[PDB]
C-alpha cells in the first residue's frame, strides 16, 4: 500500500500544465462505443480509471491503444457485457450501457454498489433508457438493457440534475429514431465536451451547456479526432495549493470560463488572479487566506469536486468559513483527518463550520477518496513537520503524476511503500 | 375574516382562461421604476400584491393607474423609500431597492422579516448591489443603498440560484456603467419575461433563460408596451384541479413550454394531456390519480409553487407518493390541514411520504399561505361533504377570483364572512 | 392588536418570583378530569392557556374556579367533546381525550391542525390509547375514542420521545385494568409533576423521570391538593435577560435541578451563577456574553423552549455561536426578526450560525410564537432605541405579567394598542 | 480477502447461544487499566476487536491472557500511549485515555480518524476529561492528556447523548477527587454493565441506566471478577434471521429487557415472541414479515446497531417500511448492496423508504461495515441462488463464528478465499 510522506511547510510556487479532464475523457471513451470508424481522443490523462476503461472496452471486442491520445476502433464490438469484477473498481462502467443498447440493441452492466462518497444510485440512467424504448431487467446484479431495433426519441424531464444520467441519455439518443429532449439536463463543461465529441462523429446535438438538450438521432456515427478539454478540478486543486501556501502559480493549458465560481471564491479568499485564453495565474503575495463560505451545486455553481480542497483552505484561513455540500451525502471524510492535523471544525448535517488556524501539524492521515486524498497531500505540504498520507492510490485515479508536479512547485514529497 | 365554504365531491370540468403571471408582473412593475417615459404593462392580473405594488410606486411619486393593463409614468419619481407598513404586507417590495439606487443613486426599503414559508433572507440581493458599486447599510430595520453616480458592471457568481436576486441584479445592471455578468442566474420563465421587458425599454440583455445573464448598461431607459406572460402556477393549479377530480379541462391563454416538469408529472399520474400553441388540455377520463414522486428545484425542474398542489394529488392518489421540497424550509403547512380531512402522510425532514386514500372528508381547515390555501380549496372540491377554508385572503394574493373560475368548472363554492 | 413598545438599552437587574410551570399546570388540569372528588391545584400561573383550559373544562360540565389556585370539581361531566373553536386556539386540548375515554369510555377532541413551530402530529397519543384498548376514529376532523368498559394495561414502546404522548398514556393508564409500562418515556420535570399529581389522587405510578414509567391501574381516583412546580422556561428566560444585558438577577420560587443544561450553558457564556434550594442568582458583572453552542433535545438536555432566547444571547455575544434545533422543524422564526434589528446569522437546515454583534438597533418586529415573542421583547430591552414588538398576545399565553416583571428589572416597556 | 458464499433460500430455525456483548467487553477491558489487582472478565466473545484490545493493553505493559474469560493484571502498566497503527484499526482504543490519565496522570492516544459509518468525533470525551481537570493537547495526531495529581469531580452536562463519552468520563471519575455528575448520560445497557464492573473493583457509582450518573471518586481500585452481559445486537441479529426466513428460533443466554424496542418492532412485523429469564423465542409461523417503521435513537429506543438488519427485514416484507437513522450520518451503505439483490428502496436524507419484494436474487455484494456485513449475509440466506459477500472480515469484528451458528440454523454458508 503506497503512501506519500510530506514534509512541510513549503510555499508552493511555479507552474503546472493542466492535463485533459478525467471527467470528459471517461464519458467520451464510452461514447466511442457508438463509433463505427476509428476514433482518436487527444489530451487524455494517464489515470487509473482510463486504464480500467481501456480494459473494459477491449473486453467488449474493441481495439484500443494509447500513448497523449487514446486510439479506439469499435468497428467490431462483439461482447456486450461489463462484468462485476471491472464495475466494482470503476462505477463509470455504467456509461457502457447506453451506447451498447443504442447501437447493438443490448447491453449488460453490473449494477454499481455503494461508493465512498454516497449511495449514488443510477435510477436516472435507467429511467432515461427506458423512456427511449429500452427494456431494463435486473438479474444477478446485472442491469440488462434491450430493445428491438432502434431506440425512439422522447421528451424526458429529469427529477434531479445529473451529470451521469445526462451523458447516458444524450449518448444513447444519438442513434435513436427521432428527436430527444433532455429537460433539466446537467450543464457541466464535460457535458458540453461529450456533446461536441458526439457531434464530431456525426451526431446532431444542441443545447449542450443549458438546461435543455435536444438530440436528433441518426442511423450511425463514424469516426474522427477530438481533443479533451482541460481538467477544471486539477486546475482548481493547484490554484488552491498556491492559495493556502502563500505562493504564486500559473496553470497552463487551462480553460478559465469553466471555473468562474472557484476563481471568485479564491479572490474572496484574498488571491490576486489573472486569466488569459489558456492560462490562469494566482498570487497570494505571501498572505494567509481569508475564510470564505461555499455551497456546492450543479455547474456553474461551486463544484463538489473542489469542496474538500476548499475545506482545507478554510481550515488554515483567517476567520470562520462555512462549507455546505448539497451533491453527495458522505463527502466530509477528509474533515476527521484534517482534524488529526490540528484543524478545528464541526459538522452539522451537510455543513462544515470551519475555524481556521495559523498552522497545521504533520500527522499520519488516511485518504478516503480522490479529492479528499489530494486535500490531505496539500495539507501535508503546508503543515509543520512530517505528514504521511496512507492509501494515496486514490489520488492516482484523478491526478497524473501529482507527485512530480507538486515537487516542481517546491514540495518535499516522497512516495514510499511499507504497505 | 373571509372563508370559503366548499361542498363536494364534484368532478371539475370545462375551461379557464389563465391570467398574467403574478411573478412576472411584480418584478416588471418594479423594473418600471427605471423607465423615464410612460409604460403600459398588459395582461396584469388583479391581485392583492399588485394593489400593494401600485400603492408603493405611487408613494414614490409614480403616477399609476390600471383597468387589463397597468399604466406607469415614473418620469417624476421624487421619493426613494419603501416603509415597513407596506413591506410587511409584501416582501416583493425589496425589488424597489435596485431600480432606485441604479437610477437615482439612492433607495431605502424596510428589510423584510420572516415569511410564512421560510426565513427567506435577501443577502444575495444586497451582495449583488454591493458588487455593482452600491454602499449598503442597515439602520432601524431599513436597508439603505447609495452610490455616487452610476453603478458599475461586474462579474457576479451567485452562491445560490435565486429568482429574486437575479431580478434585482439584472434590473439594476441595465443602468450600470459597462458590462455585468450574472453567473448561476435563475432561469425561471419570469426572469426571461422581465429581461425582455427591460429590453423593450432599451436595455441590453442576453442569456436570459440560461444560467449566465449578460447585461450591458445604458445611460437610460425609455417607455413602451409589454404583455406579461401566462401564469404557469395558476395553470398548473387548474390542471391539478381536473387531475384530482377525474375531470377534464382546457386552459386558455397558456404557455405550455413553461410547464414541462409539471405536465410530465401529471402524465405519470395518469392524465391524458394535449398542448397547443397557447392552450393545454387535460383529461383524467374519470380516473383516480396514480402516486408520483416529486422533488422541487429551480426551473426547469418541478416548481416549489406547485408542491402543495401535488401533495394533495398524492394524498388522494393510488400508491405511495414522495414529495421533497428543497427550496423553502417551511412549506408543508398544508399537510397537517389535509390530515384533518382524512389524508395519511408523514413528514421526514424535507420530504413528505404520502399514502393516498380513496376520498377525503370535509372539515374545517386553515389556509396558511398562498399555494396551500389553493390546495385546501381544491381538496374541498373533491372531499365528501362540506369543507370550510379559513383565512382565504391568502388565495387572493395569487389568484384572480378563483371561486368564480372554479364555479365555472362545477365547483360548489361560496365566499362567506362570519369573521 | 396589542404591541410592546420598548425603549433601550437598559440593564436588567433585580429580582423576579417564578410562576408555576405552564407546562405542568396544563397537563395536570386535564388530568383532573379523572378525579371524582374536588381537587385544588396550587401555584397555577395566570396565562391565556389556563383560561382556555378552564373554559374547555367548564364546557365539559366541570365546576371550575380560580384566584393562586384553580379549584376543580369534575364529579359530573355532561359533555365529552373539545370543539374545533377551542382546540384551534390551544392544541394542548388533545390532553382531554385520554382522561375522558379512560374514565367514561368515550371522548372526542378536534384533531389539531398545523402549529406555528411545526406540524406536530399526535399519532403517538392515538397509538398509545389504541394500545390501551381504545378504538379511535377520525370523523369530521374530530378524534373520537371509545372503549367498552375499562382500558387495559399494555407494554408500550414509544417510537419517539414525546412529552405530550407520555402525559396522555400515563394519565389514561391510571384507570386502566392491570399494569402499563411506557418504554422510552419523556423525562421532563413536568412529567414527574403530573405523575405526582395523579399519585396524590390515588394513582400508582413509578419511574416518572426515567425512560420507563410503570402505571398500576385502579378503579377510580379521588381528590386532593397539589402545588405545581416552578416554570423552568420562565426562569431561564429571566436568567437570559440578565445575561444579555450585563445585569444581575435572583429568581425566587425556582427549582435549580430542572435547569442544569441551561445553567451550564450560561456559565459557558460567562455568567456567575449561584443556586440555593429555591433560588438562582446570575451575575454577568457587566460583561458581554460569550458565544456558546447549543443542541436542543429531550430533558435533561438543553430544552427547545429556551432555544429562541439563546439564539438572541448568541447574536449579541462575542464570537461564533451555533444553535441546532432537533425537536421542532420550524422554530427559527425569531431569526429573521432579529436580523431586522441588526443581528447577523445564517440558517443551514436545522442549525443557525450566529455572528454576535455589539449592539442591536431598535426596529419594528413581529412575534410569531410564545418563546420567540419573549426573545424579541428581551432584544428590545438591550437594543439601541425603540423596538415595537407586534402581536405580543403570543407572550400572554405562557408568561404571567411579563411586562410588570421586566419593568421591575429596569425595562422601559409599554403595552400599546393602535391595532 | 475472505468471502462468504451463501446458498438460498433456506429457512433459518433452531437455537443459538448469545455471546457476551462486544460493546460491554470493550469498555470493561479498558476500564481494567484502573485496577491495581488482577481482574477476570467472563463471557468475553472472541472478536477481532478483543484481540486488538489485548494487544494494546499488553503494549502498555499489561499482563493479558484469555481462553471463555480474559484475565488482566494491570498492576505494572509502564507505557502510556496507544500508537497510530493500533488505533487506526480500532477507534475504541480512545477509551484508554481516560483510565490512563486518571490513574497515572498521563496518557496519549492517537486521535481516531474518520470511520466507515460517520465522522464520529471524540470532542465530548476530551471535554469531559478537561472538566475533570485534565489538560489536553493535540500534537502529531496524538491527544495528550495530563494532570498533576488526581482529577477532580465536576458537574458535567453532555450536550448530546454519547455512549463513548459517558464511558470515558464515568471511568476516569472513579479515581477523581470528589463527586462527579454526568447529566444527560447515555443509558445503554453496556453503560450499566461497565459501571457495575467498576463498582465491583471498588468504585462508587449510582444512576447508571438513567440520564444522570453520580460517581464518588476513591483513591484506588482493586481487582475482581465480572461477567459481561449478553450481546443484545447479536440477539437481535439472530431474531431477525428467523423473522425474515419464516423460521422459528430460541436465543439462549439472552437478556430480554435490553431489547424492548426490537421485540416490539418484530411483533409489529408479525413475529410470535415469548421471553423467559434468560431466553427469547421467535416464531414467524412461515409468514412473510409485515413492513414496519423504525427510528433509531439512544437506548431504550430502537438501536442504530439493528438498523441495517431491519432495513433488510423491510425490504422483503409486505408493505412500505420507513427507516430513519438519527445516530450516524453514513449508515445506509447496505442499501446499495441490497438493491443489487433486487431490493427496492430510496434514500431521502437520513431516511430509507422501503418497498418490500417477495424474494431477493443472489448476487455478489460487498460488506462495508459490521452490521451491514451481517445484513448481507442474512440476505444471502433468504435470497434466490448464490450470494457472495466480499470483505466479510467486517463480520469477524462483532460476531463470534457467525458461520457456524447460521449453519446450525440451516444456512448453506461457506467461507472462501480467492482474495
Ligand atoms: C467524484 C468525482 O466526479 C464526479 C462529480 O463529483 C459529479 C458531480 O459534479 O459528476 C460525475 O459523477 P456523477 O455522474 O455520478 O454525478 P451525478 O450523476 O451528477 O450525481 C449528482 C447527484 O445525483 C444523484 N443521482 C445521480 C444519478 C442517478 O441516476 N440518480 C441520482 O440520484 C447522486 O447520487 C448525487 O446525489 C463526476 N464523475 C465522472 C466520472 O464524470 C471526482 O472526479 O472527484
Ligand atoms: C412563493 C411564491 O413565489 C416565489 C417562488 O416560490 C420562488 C421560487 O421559485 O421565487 C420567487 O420568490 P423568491 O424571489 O423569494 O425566490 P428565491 O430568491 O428564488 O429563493 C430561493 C431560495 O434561495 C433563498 N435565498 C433567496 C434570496 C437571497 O438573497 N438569499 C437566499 O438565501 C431562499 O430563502 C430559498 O431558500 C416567487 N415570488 C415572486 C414574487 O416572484 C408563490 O407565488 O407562491
Ligand atoms: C412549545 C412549548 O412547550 C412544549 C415543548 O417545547 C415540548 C418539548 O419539550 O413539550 C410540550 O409539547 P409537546 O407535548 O407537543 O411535545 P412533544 O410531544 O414532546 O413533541 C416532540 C417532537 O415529537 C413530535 N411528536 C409528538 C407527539 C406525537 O404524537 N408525534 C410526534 O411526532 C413533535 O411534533 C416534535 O417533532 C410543551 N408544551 C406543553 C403544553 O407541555 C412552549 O411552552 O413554548
Ligand atoms: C457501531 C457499533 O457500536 C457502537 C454503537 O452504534 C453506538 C451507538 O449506540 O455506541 C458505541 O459507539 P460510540 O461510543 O461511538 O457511540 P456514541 O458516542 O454514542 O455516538 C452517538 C452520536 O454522538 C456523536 N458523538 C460521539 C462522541 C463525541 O465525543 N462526539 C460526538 O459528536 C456520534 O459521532 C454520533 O453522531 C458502540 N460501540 C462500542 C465499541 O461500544 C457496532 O457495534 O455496530
Amino acid at each position: 500500500m503506497d503512501k506519500f510522506r510530506v514534509q512541510g511547510p513549503t510555499r508552493l510556487q511555479g507552474e503546472v500544465t493542466i492535463s485533459g479532464a478525467k471527467n470528459a475523457a471517461l464519458p467520451i471513451l464510452f461514447a466511442a462505443l457508438l463509433a463505427e470508424e476509428p476514433v482518436e481522443i487527444q489530451n487524455v490523462p494517464k489515470l487509473k480509471d482510463i486504464d480500467t476503461t481501456m480494459k473494459l472496452l477491449t473486453q467488449l471486442g474493441t481495439k484500443v491503444e494509447r500513448x497523449g491520445s487514446v486510439w479506439i476502433d469499435a468497428s467490431n464490438v462483439n461482447n456486450f457485457s461489463a462484468p462485476y469484477d471491472l464495475v466494482k473498481t470503476m462505477r463509470a462502467s455504467i456509461w457502457a450501457l447506453g451506447p451498447l443498447v443504442a447501437r447493438f440493441g443490448q447491453g449488460q452492466v453490473s449494477l454499481p454498489g455503494g461508493s465512498a462518497i454516497g449511495a449514488r444510485p443510477v435510477d436516472l440512467h435507467i429511467f432515461g433508457l427506458e423512456k427511449l424504448g429500452a427494456e431494463i431487467k435486473l438479474e444477478e446484479g446485472y442491469v440488462k438493457a434491450s430493445v428491438n431495433g432502434r431506440l425512439k426519441g422522447a421528451h424526458i424531464v429529469m427529477d434531479k440534475v445529473s451529470v451521469g444520467a445526462t451523458v447516458t441519455i444524450m449518448s444513447a439518443a444519438t442513434l435513436a429514431e427521432g428527436t430527444t429532449i433532455i429537460e433539466n439536463a446537467a450543464r457541466e463543461p464535460e457535458i458540453v465536451d461529450t456533446a461536441n465529441f458526439l457531434v464530431a462523429l456525426g451526431a446532431k446535438i444542441s443545447g449542450q451547456g443549458t438546461d435543455r438538450i435536444t438530440i436528433e438521432g441518426v442511423e450511425r456515427l463514424g469516426g474522427g479526432v477530438y481533443r479533451v478539454l482541460p481538467d477544471r478540478i486539477e486546475t482548481g486543486t493547484f490554484l488552491v495549493a498556491a492559495a493556502i501556501s502563500g505562493g504564486k502559480i500559473v496553470c497552463r493549458n487551462a480553460q478559465p470560463d469553466t471555473l468562474d465560481a472557484v476563481l471568485a471564491k479564491l479572490r474572496e479568499a484574498g488571491a490576486d488572479i489573472e486569466t488569459g485564453e489558456d492560462w490562469i495565474s494566482l498570487d497570494m503575495h505571501g498572505k494567509r487566506p481569508k475564510a470564505v463560505t461555499v455551497r456546492t451545486a450543479p455547474h456553474p455553481a461551486f463544484p463538489t469536486d473542489m469542496q474538500a480542497q476548499f475545506t482545507l483552505l478554510n481550515l488554515v484561513a483567517e476567520g470562520t468559513g462555512v462549507i455546505t455540500e448539497t451533491i453527495f451525502e458522505n463527502r466530509f471524510m477528509h474533515v476527521p483527518e484534517l482534524i488529526r492535523m490540528g484543524a478545528h471544525a464541526e459538522i452539522e448535517s451537510n455543513t462544515v463550520i470551519c475555524h481556521g488556524v495559523e498552522k497545521l501539524s504533520g500527522a499520519q492521515v488516511m485518504a478516503t477518496d480522490l479529492r479528499a486524498s489530494a486535500s490531505l497531500v496539500l495539507a501535508g505540504c503546508i503543515a509543520e513537520g512530517t505528514t504521511v498520507v496512507d492509501r494515496i492510490y486514490h489520488i492516482d485515479r484523478g491526478y497524473e503524476r501529482i507527485e512530480d508536479k507538486l515537487r516542481a512547485l517546491g514540495a518535499n514529497i516522497e512516495r514510499v511503500k511499507g504497505e
